[PDB]
């Protein structure tokens, strides 16, 4: 099909939300932007993005409005785009993160990503 | 590594040129526009949208400025933002595209789909 050899399922939109995030996860005490998709009319967080290189964990509400915890990827760092400002966004992908989800991530901020 | 299991190699930007497809190879009389990412310093082409439905065969120049062809997934298809005006458009993967590299066109044009 249109994504091609064990196929399958095709992810919609990039949409963006508050969260919180942590050295660890007695301790997300730090805001932060989260990247997430939607997959089978539910929705998938894919990452999220801050000034802090030392996240570890993220967390937020999930599809039944509960409150969950996801293991983060060491960041990539991007200089991006903010208003007349450029700075330094370290992206993060939550463990496990389907690949192809990833990329739309990675697809929705590129307009925006001026250093790599 | 920040793109997880088998890591490894990370895609920059989503760009855009014109290309020719077709039905078949000696058919590309069908101009076409193609999105491309960067990996390792080359151009990787990843993608083409059309009007038309049928296409099954893309070609274009490679880095080596040579003329080159490349078989066509099945389309999606999405109504997309053009102006003032929706139109369908119909988005083609180039056979064997990586996960990731499909994922970065979809998140390129997510700002711009308006149905699916």
């Amino acid at each position: 099909g249109p994504l091609g050899s064990n196929n399958e399922l095709m992810p919609h939109g990039v949409k963006t939300k508050a969260c919180v995030a942590g050295v660890d996860q007695a301790h997300c005490s730090v805001e932060s932007k989260c990247y997430y998709t939607s997959i089978s009319g539910s929705s998938v967080v894919a990452a999220i993005t801050s000034s802090n290189p030392n996240l570890k964990v993220a967390s937020f509400l999930n599809e039944a409005g509960n409150q969950i915890y996801v293991d983060l990827d060491p960041p990539c760092k991007f200089g991006m785009k903010v208003g007349d400002k450029v700075e330094v966004v370290y992206l993060y992908f939550i463990k496990n993160t389907r690949s192809i989800v990833r990329g739309m991530v990675l697809g929705a901020i590129s307009n925006v990503v001026v250093l790599q």
